[PDB]
């Protein structure tokens, strides 16, 4: 049940971690999404985890991404 959760949680974060890593300087959130749908071949889960948004997602995994700035505060997510 939790240990299933964890699993989830693990599989998304590897996932992630994969696709910024994979990029040149990193990916905007909305870049990010695109891309996960593209390259996983589903959307992001972010209903069925709690989340409102792919910012909330990233927030969650400071361990995983980085959230750096841009031109007119524009946000580069970066693998770490």
């Amino acid at each position: 049940g939790m240990s299933e959760q964890e699993r989830i949680q693990e599989c998304l974060r590897k996932e992630i971690r994969s696709l910024l890593i994979s990029t040149k300087d990193g990916l905007s959130p909305q870049e990010l999404e695109k891309e996960y749908l593209l390259m996983v071949g589903n959307h992001l889960p972010l209903r069925i985890l709690g989340y409102r948004s792919t910012m909330e997602l990233v927030l969650d995994m400071p361990d995983v991404v980085r959230v750096c700035p841009g031109a007119g505060g524009t946000v580069i997510l970066k693998a770490i």
